[PDB]
């Protein structure tokens, strides 16, 4: 087998996270999310006061910066940028809010996609995110589409907002995912209208383990 790269898709997908992650704890391939991508990307930003202004610099720094994951001892993959193994700096809502404003410049993207690139360069590694329709994609040897209803999902984030907590509105949820629902299947750039040899399955509803399944009869066979 040597190594492979493991790449998901998909308007939202049900069941990317415990797939890949099942997956690569089998096999033994290095778990990837676009999202600790963009948050390395931006956490230098903030750090240098790179604001998205500064496309230029931040984007042949971007690539000078040797990026890269690791599993942490205590089991948590950890963010490398820099030559600074970073997991906690690496926050969800204050990088998504930068890392949102920074993804937003072109030139970022294409850069932060090289960055993709370098990580399964080795090979044997499990990527999930939302822009992998044409970039990385053509360049994996297994890559699935898990495909969703916005119904579906956007019941399973109603309780994930009531568990946790608070007492979100359903009909709340609903319309908040029309809006970006659409917005995102309303556009041009990264389109994902099933990667080129993006295996298409569908999950509504149904269990996890039914998909790490389906996958890994997939990998197994094609291997």
């Amino acid at each position: 087998m040597k190594t492979i790269q493991i790449a998901i898709d998909g308007p939202a997908s049900s069941g990317k996270s415990t797939v890949a992650k099942i997956i690569a704890k089998d096999f033994g391939f290095t778990y990837l999310d676009t999202g600790a991508m963009y948050r390395a990307a931006t956490y230098m930003a903030l750090k240098n006061q790179l604001g998205v202004e500064e496309v230029e610099a931040l984007l042949a720094l971007l690539d000078q910066h040797p990026i890269s994951f690791g599993r942490s001892e205590t089991g948590d993959q950890l963010v490398f940028v820099g030559d600074v193994d970073i997991t906690h700096p690496i926050r969800e809502n204050e990088v998504t809010n930068h890392v949102s404003a920074i993804a937003a410049i072109p030139e970022v993207r294409e850069k932060l996609v090289s960055l993709q690139q370098e990580i399964a360069q080795q090979g044997g590694i499990v990527m999930d995110g939302r822009d992998i329709g044409t970039v990385v994609l053509p360049q994996a040897e297994l890559k699935i589409f898990l495909v969703a209803s916005v119904d579906e999902r956007a019941e399973r984030r109603y309780k994930e907002n009531i568990a946790k907590g608070i007492e979100t509105d359903l009909e709340t949820l609903k319309k908040e995912i029309a809006a970006r629902d659409y917005k995102d299947s309303h556009r041009e750039t990264s389109p994902l209208k099933q990667a080129e040899d993006a295996v298409y399955l569908d999950t509504t509803g149904l269990n996890i383990q039914e998909v790490v399944e389906k996958i890994k009869a997939e990998a197994e066979k094609r291997m």
